[PDB]
């Protein structure tokens, strides 16, 4: 339920975990 963002080579992907 917590959302955090991970970026890879300028491409950001946000991933929610719990």
């Amino acid at each position: 339920g917590f959302c955090r963002c991970l970026c890879r080579r300028g491409v950001c992907r946000c991933i929610c975990t719990r």
